[PDB]
Protein backbone atom coordinates (compact mmCIF):
# COMPACT_ATOMS: atom_id res chain seq x y z
CA UNK A 1 0.00 0.00 0.00
CA UNK A 2 1.05 3.81 -0.23
CA UNK A 3 0.34 6.97 -1.69
CA UNK A 4 1.71 10.53 -2.82
CA UNK A 5 0.06 13.42 -1.13
CA UNK A 6 0.62 16.41 -3.74
CA UNK A 7 -1.99 19.62 -3.11
CA UNK A 8 -4.91 18.61 -3.01
CA UNK A 9 -4.51 15.06 -4.91
CA UNK A 10 -3.79 11.60 -3.62
CA UNK A 11 -1.44 9.23 -6.57
CA UNK A 12 -2.28 5.54 -5.62
CA UNK A 13 -1.80 2.26 -7.88
CA UNK A 14 -4.98 2.15 -9.93
CA UNK A 15 -5.45 -1.74 -8.52
CA UNK A 16 -5.47 -0.12 -4.94
CA UNK A 17 -7.61 2.73 -5.20
CA UNK A 18 -10.91 2.61 -3.14
CA UNK A 19 -14.69 3.40 -3.62
CA UNK A 20 -13.54 6.82 -2.24
CA UNK A 21 -11.04 7.60 -4.64
CA UNK A 22 -13.31 6.70 -7.68
CA UNK A 23 -15.90 8.62 -6.32
CA UNK A 24 -13.21 11.57 -6.22
CA UNK A 25 -12.02 10.63 -9.67
CA UNK A 26 -9.03 13.35 -11.18
CA UNK A 27 -7.61 11.09 -13.43
CA UNK A 28 -6.39 6.92 -14.07
CA UNK A 29 -4.58 4.81 -16.74
CA UNK A 30 -4.64 1.12 -16.20
CA UNK A 31 -1.92 1.01 -18.62
CA UNK A 32 0.05 2.87 -15.90
CA UNK A 33 -1.83 1.48 -12.84
CA UNK A 34 -2.31 4.86 -11.52
CA UNK A 35 -5.41 6.40 -10.43
CA UNK A 36 -5.55 9.99 -8.47
CA UNK A 37 -8.15 11.65 -6.56
CA UNK A 38 -9.48 14.99 -4.71
CA UNK A 39 -7.95 15.64 -1.29
CA UNK A 40 -9.87 18.18 1.38
CA UNK A 41 -6.09 18.87 3.43
CA UNK A 42 -3.12 19.23 1.29
CA UNK A 43 -0.60 17.43 1.04
CA UNK A 44 3.27 17.02 2.02
CA UNK A 45 5.27 15.11 -0.89
CA UNK A 46 6.74 17.25 -3.59
CA UNK A 47 7.54 15.83 -7.69
CA UNK A 48 10.36 15.33 -8.89
CA UNK A 49 11.08 17.08 -12.44
CA UNK A 50 14.12 15.48 -13.96
CA UNK A 51 16.11 12.61 -15.47
CA UNK A 52 17.17 11.14 -12.68
CA UNK A 53 17.92 7.50 -12.89
CA UNK A 54 19.10 6.69 -9.25
CA UNK A 55 16.79 7.04 -5.82
CA UNK A 56 15.57 5.70 -3.37
CA UNK A 57 12.58 3.41 -2.82
CA UNK A 58 10.74 1.87 0.28
CA UNK A 59 9.96 -1.90 0.54
CA UNK A 60 7.09 -2.73 3.44
CA UNK A 61 8.49 -6.23 2.87
CA UNK A 62 11.43 -5.64 4.38
CA UNK A 63 10.13 -2.60 5.93
CA UNK A 64 13.71 -0.88 4.73
CA UNK A 65 14.79 1.88 2.15
CA UNK A 66 17.03 0.71 -0.75
CA UNK A 67 19.53 3.14 -2.85
CA UNK A 68 18.79 1.67 -6.87
CA UNK A 69 19.31 2.50 -9.80
CA UNK A 70 16.30 2.27 -12.51
CA UNK A 71 15.68 2.35 -16.18
CA UNK A 72 13.99 5.64 -17.67
CA UNK A 73 10.12 5.18 -17.69
CA UNK A 74 8.88 2.78 -20.90
CA UNK A 75 6.42 0.59 -22.31
CA UNK A 76 7.51 -3.29 -20.61
CA UNK A 77 5.97 -6.91 -20.86
CA UNK A 78 4.97 -7.37 -17.29
CA UNK A 79 4.34 -11.47 -15.63
CA UNK A 80 0.95 -12.02 -13.83
CA UNK A 81 0.60 -11.17 -10.49
CA UNK A 82 -1.94 -11.75 -7.81
CA UNK A 83 -4.06 -8.27 -9.05
CA UNK A 84 -2.98 -8.26 -12.75
CA UNK A 85 -2.51 -10.54 -15.62
CA UNK A 86 0.81 -10.87 -17.67
CA UNK A 87 0.35 -7.77 -20.10
CA UNK A 88 2.08 -4.33 -20.93
CA UNK A 89 2.45 -1.14 -18.48
CA UNK A 90 3.35 1.88 -19.79
CA UNK A 91 5.69 4.90 -18.10
CA UNK A 92 7.13 1.81 -16.41
CA UNK A 93 10.56 2.30 -14.71
CA UNK A 94 12.91 -1.32 -13.21
CA UNK A 95 15.59 -1.87 -10.93
CA UNK A 96 17.24 -4.84 -9.33
CA UNK A 97 15.35 -5.20 -6.11
CA UNK A 98 12.96 -6.88 -3.95
CA UNK A 99 8.97 -6.50 -4.81
CA UNK A 100 6.09 -8.12 -3.79
CA UNK A 101 2.40 -7.15 -4.22
CA UNK A 102 1.97 -5.37 -1.25
CA UNK A 103 5.05 -3.12 -1.70
CA UNK A 104 2.61 -1.51 -4.24
CA UNK A 105 2.66 2.19 -3.49
CA UNK A 106 6.45 2.45 -1.65
CA UNK A 107 7.56 5.76 -2.75
CA UNK A 108 10.62 6.26 -4.87
CA UNK A 109 12.34 9.44 -4.22
CA UNK A 110 15.54 10.91 -5.71
CA UNK A 111 16.91 14.05 -4.91
CA UNK A 112 14.35 16.60 -6.69
CA UNK A 113 11.90 14.65 -4.41
CA UNK A 114 9.13 11.81 -5.52
CA UNK A 115 9.81 9.63 -8.79
CA UNK A 116 6.89 7.08 -8.40
CA UNK A 117 5.50 4.35 -6.54
CA UNK A 118 5.74 0.80 -6.49
CA UNK A 119 3.54 -1.02 -9.29
CA UNK A 120 5.56 -4.37 -10.17
CA UNK A 121 7.64 -7.24 -8.63
CA UNK A 122 8.69 -11.02 -9.14
CA UNK A 123 12.24 -12.21 -10.75
CA UNK A 124 14.44 -10.08 -8.46
CA UNK A 125 12.98 -6.77 -9.98
CA UNK A 126 11.10 -3.88 -8.78
CA UNK A 127 8.76 -1.66 -11.42
CA UNK A 128 7.62 1.63 -10.30
CA UNK A 129 4.78 3.64 -12.22
CA UNK A 130 6.49 7.38 -12.84
CA UNK A 131 4.49 10.58 -11.97
CA UNK A 132 7.58 12.97 -12.86
CA UNK A 133 5.62 13.27 -16.65
CA UNK A 134 2.54 14.36 -14.52
CA UNK A 135 3.23 18.37 -14.53
CA UNK A 136 -0.43 18.99 -13.95
CA UNK A 137 0.10 17.45 -10.70
CA UNK A 138 1.82 20.26 -9.15
CA UNK A 139 -1.00 23.02 -10.16
CA UNK A 140 -4.99 23.54 -9.54
N1 LIG B 1 14.95 -4.13 8.93
S1 LIG B 1 13.81 -3.38 9.70
O1 LIG B 1 14.16 -3.33 11.09
O2 LIG B 1 13.44 -2.19 9.01
C1 LIG B 1 12.65 -4.66 10.02
C2 LIG B 1 12.64 -5.97 9.49
N2 LIG B 1 11.58 -6.71 9.96
C3 LIG B 1 10.93 -5.89 10.78
C4 LIG B 1 9.74 -6.04 11.51
C5 LIG B 1 9.27 -4.99 12.25
C6 LIG B 1 10.01 -3.79 12.25
N3 LIG B 1 11.12 -3.60 11.60
N4 LIG B 1 11.55 -4.66 10.86
N1 LIG C 1 7.12 4.70 0.37
S1 LIG C 1 6.89 5.61 1.82
O1 LIG C 1 8.08 6.48 2.07
O2 LIG C 1 5.68 6.51 1.69
C1 LIG C 1 6.58 4.57 3.20
C2 LIG C 1 7.35 4.50 4.33
N2 LIG C 1 6.76 3.59 5.11
C3 LIG C 1 5.67 3.11 4.49
C4 LIG C 1 4.71 2.16 4.83
C5 LIG C 1 3.67 1.86 3.98
C6 LIG C 1 3.59 2.51 2.77
N3 LIG C 1 4.54 3.42 2.47
N4 LIG C 1 5.56 3.71 3.30
ZN1 LIG D 1 15.68 13.68 -9.79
Amino acid sequence: SGAIYVGNYRVVNRHLATHNDWANLVWEDSSRDLLVSSTTAQGCDTIARCDCQTGVYYCSSRRKHYPVSFSKPSLIFVEASEYYPARYQSHLMLAVGHSEPGDCGGILRCQHGVVGIVSTGGNGLVGFADVRDLLWLDEE
